[PDB]
């Protein structure tokens, strides 16, 4: 219902791991830790939905930008 600031921390390292240097990875990983929370453990547990979803929050990220 919101991840703890423990949980949180182990989505920034997942986010970093799938994402190259220089991506918003504090921002990409604020999105993933609003998800309920069966989808931030299968974030957790799954490098492929990981990567899924930050893909598809990085581009958001960048309709957002213009």
């Amino acid at each position: 219902g919101g991840a703890s600031v423990k949980e949180r921390e182990r989505l920034l390292k997942a986010v970093i791991s799938v994402t190259e240097s220089g991506a918003p990875v504090e921002d990409i990983t604020d999105m993933i830790a609003s998800l309920p929370k069966k989808d931030r453990a299968l974030a957790l547990f799954n490098p492929e939905f990981l990567k899924q979803k930050v893909d598809e929050a990085k581009d958001i990220l960048d309709i957002t930008d213009e």
